[PDB]
């Protein structure tokens, strides 16, 4: 059984394998295409942090590929709090062909998955989102071709899209730059060391955009004023630079109007591709490479 | 309404994406992929020249991508005797999708085509075979890349499959070396002038297969005694040439069972490949390029 919890679980061959089925999937989806490989295979969406989108996208997404994702979310209860974590996991995996969880704490989408018969994957825990930075990198594949050598900023707290973008430069091989406001930095515990090599701490954002093929950032305050993404920030960054956003945003907050409605952001077709990537992916957990 | 009449009714272009599709279809075939773009579709197999072998590669095809053949073959008329061509034609591509004809004479399946609502495929008259030089064509390809620049070697009687050569070595760029018999040579009012920089004659064969990189004959006696492709003409040839046959094959004829029965002989999946160029050409016929 593999799972998709981190995204280190996934090899560089398996990234190139995902992210070119995702680009043929989407084309097969954009042609109308009928193709059902997954006909008579249901999802599990287990939320316990509650997200229309990522519904949408996951619950479309088996869909189009001719299963059937139910919603389980309740109000007063949760995995390791007055639901048994085995429990579930046992029980659920009986019925369904796979698991997504959206939910607090990794360990506790761990230990499920440690007694799960079925693939899970990870809708987002407080630690890491590896399904967004898949479609985050899927993006930046269709806008300005592979990632690998390319130099990617982070400006913004250290939160779960960041030590996620830190997994994946070391295993796609590009340049991560980030810059954090001073109290809410890379916590050195959780962060694996050798992936040193592969990402640069600046004391000033501006310097972490130099030369960057992609500015990214999240939501979070007085504190974080100059960690801003703004247009002066962008420019700093490479003229055909990306800006990619994880939504929902707080325009004038993390970044401002200028720059996440401008020329250079993407958000939106990052958005719409975590459906894409979440087909390969399920694609991939259940039925291997073709 | 385009058809597939000559091979060079298809231009580079068209060749290239027809080529890629093939191998594409074939994949989904190798991984039992359900692919149904021909759903309810209905294609018209009008024989007047009788092959079990290309009426299952056509009704095997069509079934595949979700459509239907009719079989349809009578014993005593046939198109432009007993039965009229207009007719035919017109109340045929009423009812179809698709129409096929196998038979004698060029002018009778131009002149059906040129009456039918739908495309019209030939598959096979006395002028012209463009079926299976794709799917030898498609055959070099899978075995030895590309065939550019290639060289590939005719021996025995200028036949329809000689004149499709002909026709493909212009369009796809690759050099024809022909060898016939004193009086079975090339009709050059068949031939189109512009061809003549693609191809070269030879007064004997062995001369025409030094350098090929296909060596290739077909059914034709006293006199084509010299043109027997045998293993010591094979050896004039590339190391690593391959031997295609169109079949049916006589050993001891045309060909040696040392040859075509030989480690260079690839008539088997050459006979198969037929199934995946027709539906290849049926889909680019029906659906265009994606």
């Amino acid at each position: 059984i593999r799972h998709y919890l981190q995204f280190k679980d996934f090899s560089l061959e398996d990234y190139e394998y995902v992210l070119e089925r995702t680009g043929i999937l989407k084309r097969k989806f954009k042609n109308y295409e009928t193709y059902h490989p997954l006909h008579d295979r249901t999802l599990a969406m287990i939320f316990e942090k509650s997200s229309t989108r990522t519904r949408l996208s996951f619950e479309a997404g088996i869909f189009q590929l001719g299963g059937h994702a139910v919603f389980m979310s309740t109000r007063d209860t949760q995995l390791g709090r007055g639901e048994p974590v085995e429990d579930s996991a046992q029980v659920i995996s009986r019925m369904v062909d796979i698991i997504m969880i959206r939910t607090f704490e990794q360990d506790i989408i761990q230990r499920f998955a440690e007694n799960s018969r079925v693939p899970v994957i990870n809708g987002l825990t407080n630690e890491y989102h590896p399904c967004q930075v898949l479609a985050d990198i899927f993006t930046y594949y269709e806008h300005r071709g592979p990632i690998r050598g390319k130099t990617v900023a982070w400006v913004g707290d250290a939160n779960n899209m960041l030590y996620t973008w830190i997994q994946a430069a070391r295993i796609l091989d590009f340049k991560l730059q980030l810059s954090t406001p001073p109290g809410y930095a890379l916590d050195a515990k959780l962060v694996d060391a050798e992936s040193a090599p592969f990402y640069q701490v600046f004391d000033d954002p501006n310097e972490a955009c130099k030369g960057a093929d992609l500015v990214t950032t999240d939501v979070w305050k007085r504190a974080f004023a100059d960690w801003c993404v703004d247009e002066e920030m962008m420019s700093h960054a490479n003229s055909d630079a990306l800006f990619m956003h994880c939504l929902p945003a707080h325009r004038g907050e993390e970044v401002t109007a200028g720059v996440i409605d401008g020329p250079q952001s993407v958000v939106w077709d990052e958005a719409e591709n975590r459906l894409h990537v979440q087909k390969a992916l399920m694609e991939f957990l259940l039925l291997g490479r073709l």
